């Protein structure tokens, strides 16, 4: 068998020649028998001084915490990022100080749309999380296979995960809620494009890119900041399953990636990853065509070629799923000096959202969980008390600042990089932005005749499920991308109806 | 369409001819705009007086409770319990009193393992619990759709769930597990050979039989006690999916069973249960050749025939599934006057193990959500403050007992009723118990020659998966049960390898 | 005795001749006796079927929610808001519409640095909130007894917090740490003055003023701003504890300020507040000698007069204090149309913090607790889901925006107000701001020379726990104010050493 | 200034000659400044950027946990448990293996009815909760400064509290409510006379005596089980302050306990207890003229005398409190082989109270907290992921028994003492049991003159503030236990009138 189905025999081998641990309670009190409960005689009622029984449930009972609102279902693997190349002109990043130096990292992929036990190999965009655990402190890197996001303002993000997922009512997938969004959204038609292209069903996790999507500010140490897209392309190759393939594998196998990265890593055939770079200046950023910061744009490698930097190794299994893969948590706030934030408002958004929800999902203490713990870094501060503390809590120091008895001080050399802005605070509208120009560029360059055809029946095969106004308003969209995509959608919509 | 697609149209029309409600937020100030954010100008950072946004935001984060422990995927339904016969002399339940009474019901179907988001038409027991809100009280019968379960000791149930449930290195489905835990505790002979029969894949909620599957005890108005068993079988008739037609739908509908409920409730098709018991008294219990509180054993129908009480009719679907179906609480100690609890040890366990859970996944004051408020009776007692509370909390009433200012005083009539039970307070095994001859009956009986081809075609095919050992304790029991049972299903497996 | 003392016979006179309700558990079910526990005869060990014992103890081990981190004691009063005064030129605000309009309000008095079960008489500034309940939504007022407060970055408010409180080690109140930090941070000067004078000990909460202390920004029907603020000044007038009283009163009734106001309310003696604002204009903003935003300084009466608006009158007490004090929440972002926020950091760091915490306090669904709904106005978003839900969680209605199925819209009127900010986006340093003008100007015009030697003894009398260079610190700071300031405190130090 | 002064100024000290730790966020990351917030410059608002603000916040936003619902006012100490005797005979239990034996032990003193932030110096029944860390798990003797207690039926506990603390409208200490109970209540009557006694207002936790107050049943190697009651006096003596004394340090200092703990332990005198037992056997406990496992009756020493065992030594005061002290947890059910329970009524109700509660305050998970760990012992078990766990989570062992992988297996020796009970499964009732003989006992033989004229003026003080009829039960209940008694009461409350 694989090794993902001989875990148990596995554990056994690698525990033989020693006896048995005691089965203890909770307390580490000694457990008499837990096969049977204390009845008044052979066919008596349950005692209450059963400590035994009511602990064991009591635990059973609270073992669910609530699943990630997004990005539910997930596999986790653990390794390093090596520096290959130096980018100290750009970045004072220790995590790019020198070159060879190796940083652990936490990884985890999933699907975006899908609740724990849902299928692994369906049409969606893909998580590629990172956790670096630099000397100054977590780096999370939380990134898509895909380099563009569906909308460009963070207010409309809680609406498109609501039209992805299920109707409030009937608790069903529905056509109608997610073509509805789209349709009158569209600035996503350039991630549908790409969702609904052959690379919508990677095979596995190993066969698939990874990228910010966002502008980054990279700050080096004499002050001077760049803007940046991160991208971690595959060293196995893009290798993509068919609409038939994975649709077999969706009822064969629905953990078809956990499986896949589990054997992979478990057979010595570590899966990697090379870090690249884009660099644009702040005088590019001001003269480029589009808004440079929006995420539904990407930046053309003719004009910004990839600077390599590292590459990523997957080489550790998780020991338990539960504390190292559903319990870690990747916040984009976690940036450390040499990485900033650039004006994305959907990055923006992000920064707060993130360590919010972590509270309700964990609970206030999340970092002092160890996968979330920054244990390549000395954490002091004034942050004390809340529920599940885990630490001394910081002994007996001082708990306010300023103050005169030596507890922890501010480092200047950890400034942030200082910008001036123009124009009102107010809401500016970005849905009239252009959303045509780089999907038709994609559609009419990238895209070959039989992967454009291909592309129209998968979109078509999808849409067929809603309203007839609304296939409309997808339609026109599609024929103001390019009129061919348009009309052989309609086409195939027509010959399905 | 179906009426499940149409569910936003149909919302649409049935408020037609009225304007859209003004966008609030939650503490009712409109929203000026709702699909843009404060910037410091067109490509300015996000500004923290954007209040809309960050209670938007907090809100999406804070949206996923826990799911169940077990029956995490469910389908929920609303209707009423009519009584058509008298049984006033076995019980003096409300629910009970005379013929024509309807009594509104809640139901939850179910399938035990499953995660939410897991496929619906998979080999699994189904859960069918019922909620009658009674005049006495909230009645929570809470069903299986097989009137034996695979344990008979309420301590092995953590056990018996995390060997169903996902491997805690791997996170994949392991039949090793599964068929180390059933080959090691041969209980389960009984509830296995029914499990992978035919009603092992009901097709949906419409076509399955509902059992208490415990021993209950009714007590009528003059104080005299007997034995219960609830059944509640399917008025569509019994009706099994194929397993080459379950593996199909799996992909094509993972969410069949809600499907089909919501469409059968749409159109006007109420399906019904024909509500039966069958009655023991305490000679007959003392009498009977196994223990009759055994949640392994059934009570032969030619001993103990069915007596009619009532039908169960569904005939209202849900309006909101995560307020109705999802934060739905069924409690086994929910037992009104007339309907107690019998030294089954399995349900002595459910009477601690509900309340407990309940209180962790939708919180302390989880009876104040209206799906599990009792509003057709009155609830006066000395409980106050908890989180969430959203009643007056009793207003200004005293909050000790005994007092002296007229507070709610204890009813003596709703006493329960004493038994004298003899034996030590000790631990009694029940491993040892009979396991094989009501499972050779049901073998050699129930099903004919294709049907019993099947059963050990289904078993071969899960076990085929288990390590050689497993393999050959698994034909041992099954061979104790029944030697051509044991002999097909090896023959099957010797194929397989 | 006093109405206070008469709750339970009065509670029992009001329901005299009506039988007493049926004792039930939490789900309706009638107890038979709620004074002894199942035991296995008289002297036998307690049954788990004892579902009305372990239903109560569940209940009563889960009655404690977290106290506010700040103004933890505290007590509730409620009334309404009538206005008297047209400032419809200043303001659009429902609450604000006509003369003679009536808002229900909710109002909380408190202390700042307290636990519960703390004494009310004691050193501290007190809270004043009030809740409009305006037809545009919820409007909170979360104010102080003083115009002013001791910082003016919200970054500094969890030191602040935490050095008034116990220190970490020996959980008790430590003179070391409040010193250190105000001898540390100069600009709490002003405030300081204000919490040892006389009015830092008010006699009850009847006899001190309200203000929102922020200065807040209205906004006219024509879309004109102007800066305001709040001031709500006691109609019983103001009234004062000694220290010698206030000290009895500590161990005689700990309770002081909960008995006043319950009495006052219950004997008729409705206590009243006249709602005061001052205006500034944007020119006279730009123009102001100091910041005014900043939380330390106040606006002078000569140049900025008193406008009068309405009287806050308070005439119910609480029904039940855990239901309608302990879980009230108070947001200051909570805000109608007419009223929004100014530049004053302190008020941009209240936005966050407050919601953020009554998810953690309350829950997610705080805002669905009876005295935290906007009750007089119709709440309708895309917000569903999450813990303790206790609507119809708005039923079937489509839960994203934009939609094609007449969902909630925005209101395009409820848009705010837009301005022009310039500087870069950085920290700016206001440490070393004026910290001395207006306090010499409250020492030397304000008081009168024995209310000058009372403060002197009241900080000396504090002051003297500290060690020598915090003294010397401080003492420095009261001398750079004003030398008599300075010296009178030094000579009553040095007579204390 | 007292060590506890010095708290700052010796961590100050003991970290002398090394520079400041770099302050970070939680993740690690260095903070460049936390006196200032971002804004759009000098006069602009926060922006959302500000991640080190807001995660501060976020974090003192979420410092509470929920008080104990009793004994929330609390001190906490270490040190070690001493065996001076042997008791082998008794006890099979490795905490009195053989002599000279040291297990380190967790204490907590507290005021039952007292709130967080309430005084210390007030009449109130003292916890002394004592947590020995053995080798066979935790031990939990969580007793009080009285061999006995109020009630003898566990489920009048949740309406004692209630009585006890406020009144649910008005929010005040209620005497009726407290009286009123007691009045109703009379097998309260001995616990009331030793509460109103000298000893009710101890002088520090140094100078009382602590009690275990139930009956445990000791276990020996043979497995013959005796009847126990576990007594540690005070090696300081028994010392009180009088009433004005209390009143005085109620104002004065409301952390009279934690100082006094506190500075006794830091100057070096460190407090200690003899751990004193009385053993009762099977047929003097059928033979006793009172029930044994009666919670309001003791042992009498002339029938039973004390025979020691070791001594309780604290020599460590907590470093962080919150970490050590209000986040410890004492669970009765926490028993080693060789201590079981008893069928005292209480002592049942205890041990689910205590584990329900602690998943409700600290979390499920709770036993991962330092201080609640078993450090001296090693668990190992088939429970799994919940809530904040911080452990490996047993890695990737089996998580289900029994098993064929070599998991932890149960160890037959730590069986429970199996006993026969008589009689039938009911509630009977024990209000109508003696409650008025030892009551007399201790008022005429233990108490002199002196004292029994303070034990009347303490109630009289106490009890004037109820209704005339309360006033007359409670007097009524006095005589009854003996004439002078309640005599006495009735001339000092007539004086009172
Ligand atoms: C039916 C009887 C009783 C019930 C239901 C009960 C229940 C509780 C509860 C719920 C707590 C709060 C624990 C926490 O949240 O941390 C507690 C604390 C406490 N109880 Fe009891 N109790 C009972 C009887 C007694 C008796 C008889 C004693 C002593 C002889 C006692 C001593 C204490 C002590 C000392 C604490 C505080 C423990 C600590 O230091 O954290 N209790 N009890």
């Amino acid at each position: 068998r694989d090794p993902a189905s001989d875990q148990m025999q596995h554990w056994k081998e690698q525990r033989a020649a020693q006896k048995a641990d005691v089965l203890t309670t909770g307390a580490g009190n000694p457990v008499g028998d837990k096969l049977n409960v204390i009845t008044v005689g052979p066919r008596g009622p349950l005692l209450v001084q059963d400590v035994v029984f009511t602990d064991e449930m009591a635990h059973f009972d609270r073992e669910r915490i609530p699943e990630r609102v997004v990005h539910a279902k997930g596999a986790g693997a653990f390794g390093y990022f090596e520096v290959t190349h130096d980018i100290t002109k750009y970045s004072k990043a220790k995590v790019f100080e020198h070159i060879g130096k190796k940083t652990p990292i936490a990884v985890r992929f999933s699907t975006v749309a899908g609740e724990s036990g849902s299928a692994d190999t369906v049409r969606d965009p893909r998580g590629f999380a990172v956790k670096f655990y630099t000397e100054d402190g977590n780096w999370d890197l939380v990134g898509n296979n895909t380099p563009i996001f569906f909308i460009r303002d963070p207010i409309l993000f809680p609406s498109f995960i609501h039209s992805q997922k299920r109707n409030p009512q009937t608790h069903l997938k529905d056509p109608d809620m997610v073509w509805d969004f789209w349709s009158l959204r569209p600035e996503s038609l350039h991630q549908v494009s790409f969702l609904f292209s052959d690379r919508g069903i990677p095979d596995g996790h190993r066969h698939m890119n990874g990228y910010g999507s966002h502008t980054f500010k990279l700050v080096n140490a004499n002050g001077e900041a760049v803007y940046c897209k991160f991208h971690y392309k595959t060293d196995q190759g893009i290798k993509n399953l068919s609409v038939e393939d994975a649709a077999r594998l969706s009822q064969e196998d629905p953990d078809y990636g956990i499986r896949d990265l589990f054997n992979a890593i478990a057979t010595g055939k570590y899966p990697s990853w090379t870090f690249y770079i884009q660099v644009m200046t702040f005088n590019q950023a001001e003269t480029f065509p589009f808004n440079p910061f929006d995420l539904t744009k990407v930046w053309p490698h003719k004009d910004y070629p990839l600077i390599p930097v590292g590459k990523l190794v997957l080489n550790r299994n998780p020991v338990n799923y539960f504390a190292e893969v559903e319990q870690i948590a990747f916040d984009p706030s976690n940036m450390p000096p040499g990485i900033e934030a650039s004006p994305d408002k959907m990055l923006q958004g992000r920064l707060f959202a993130y360590p919010d929800t972590h509270r309700h999902r964990l609970g206030p203490n999340y970092l002092h969980i160890p996968v979330n713990c920054p244990y390549r870094a000395r954490v002091a501060n004034y942050q004390r008390d809340g529920p599940m503390c885990m630490q001394d809590n910081q002994g007996g120091a001082p708990n306010y600042y300023p103050n005169s008895f030596g507890a922890p001080e501010q480092q200047p050399s950890a400034l942030e990089h200082s910008i001036q802005y123009s124009g009102e605070v107010r809401r500016f509208n970005t849905a009239n932005d252009d959303n045509v120009t780089q999907v038709r560029a994609f559609y009419v360059n990238v895209l070959n005749e039989e992967q454009r055809k291909r592309l129209c029946e998968n979109i078509a095969g999808h849409l067929k499920d809603a309203q007839i106004f609304i296939q409309k308003k997808a339609v026109k969209n599609f024929t103001e991308v390019h009129p061919d995509y348009g009309s052989h959608i309609q086409a195939l919509l027509d010959k399905y109806n």
